[PDB]
């Protein structure tokens, strides 16, 4: 078996000649050569079972990525594991060879507004689909934009990724959130579970101000600082978007703070299109109420050189998971992710 720095991808013989590509807490990217399909493609060595939340995320990636078809969401095309439970302790994910991600090209790279306008177009679009099926990404961020070699951007993950649950979203002030913390929508420090498509609405709008300048719009330091990051640019809310927040914790912590102006868009970003302030403005409203929705972030003018809703296609079908993972051991996990699998065996 090839071995990259320092470790087994036991994934022949059909992929062969492995280049390291980056690694995470419990796996690792590397290229290598297909040789049924005769191109590079990407295999991620993922070593979740030891842990019951790797196990979730692993589940949660594998199951709506297969169930997922969308020109702006990443596919899997194989996946390689044991025969067996009990040899099976590494899953290889199989996708298609991506240039970069929106991380690592923002950390090196000025974006013409040009680009700054297709990703975002591609980023919404791959969003439409991704809530027609009542799915919520909940961890929308750079490194989780793939970038081809041609700028077509694909969604990826999903780690955290759940269905959409309205009438379950509220909870008490400063709840625990697992989801990227520069990225969290105000109401989450507040009131909100994120468990509605305003959420990622909100990281989408992050995103946007981050390719307009290269730099995170809120880099929180902490739980709480992140909400203060926020507030220090949208300013004081407004009372009736105060009188929307009725846990009293939550609602008395932000009368507490002193009164805050809001700071202009393009005094943050002098050299943007005003129509992109405009739509950001939008996407990073306060009130998750009233907080633009991604079909209609499409038809915003910003876009309007690319909206075409017949060519903005939505899931066939909602989605949904056989149970909630929530709470499931990780053995447990292990065998959904063998049965989720077994469709590549072999
Ligand atoms: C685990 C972990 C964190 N590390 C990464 O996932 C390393 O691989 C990236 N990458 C993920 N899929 C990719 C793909 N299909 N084609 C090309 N690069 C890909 C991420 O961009 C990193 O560069």
């Amino acid at each position: 078996p090839e071995m990259v720095r320092g470790q087994v991808f036991d994934v022949g013989p059909r992929y062969t000649n492995l280049s390291y590509i980056g690694e995470g807490a419990y796996g690792m990217v590397c290229s290598a050569y297909d040789n049924l399909n005769k191109v590079r493609v990407a295999i991620k060595k993922i070593s979740p079972f030891e842990h019951q939340t790797y196990c979730q995320r692993t589940l949660r990636e594998i199951k709506i990525l297969l169930r997922f078809r969308h020109e702006n969401i990443i596919g899997i095309n194989d996946i390689i594991r044991a025969p067996t439970i009990e040899q099976m302790k590494d899953v290889y994910i199989v996708q298609d060879l991506m240039e970069t991600d929106l991380y690592k090209l923002l950390k090196t790279q000025h974006l013409s507004n040009d680009h700054i306008c297709y990703f975002l177009y591609q980023i919404l679009r791959g969003l439409k689909y991704i809530h027609s099926a009542n799915v919520l990404h909940r961890d929308l961020k750079p490194s989780n934009l793939l970038l081809n070699t041609t700028c077509d951007l694909k969604i990826c993950d999903f780690g955290l990724a759940r269905v959409a649950d309205p009438d379950h979203d509220h909870t008490g002030f400063l709840t625990e959130y697992v989801a990227t913390r520069w990225y969290r929508a105000p109401e989450i420090m507040l009131n909100s579970k994120g468990y509605t498509k305003s959420i990622d609405i909100w990281s989408v709008g992050c995103i946007l101000a981050e390719m307009l300048s290269n730099r995170p719009i809120f880099p929180g330091k902490h739980y709480l600082d992140q909400l203060n990051h926020i507030l220090g640019i949208l300013g004081s809310p407004s009372q009736e978007d105060l009188n929307c927040i009725i846990n009293l914790k939550a609602r008395n912590y932000l009368l507490s703070l002193p009164h805050k102006n809001k700071v202009p868009w393009n005094r943050l970003f002098p050299n943007a299109d005003s129509k992109a302030l405009d739509l950001l403005d939008k996407m990073l409203t306060f009130n998750p109420h009233k907080r633009i929705e991604v079909e209609q972030a499409l038809a915003h003018p910003y876009l309007e050189q690319y909206y075409d809703p017949s060519d903005e296609p939505i899931a066939e079908a909602p989605f949904k998971f056989d149970m909630e993972l929530d709470d499931l051991p990780k053995e447990k996990l292990k065998e959904l992710i063998f049965e989720e699998t077994a469709r590549f065996q072999p």
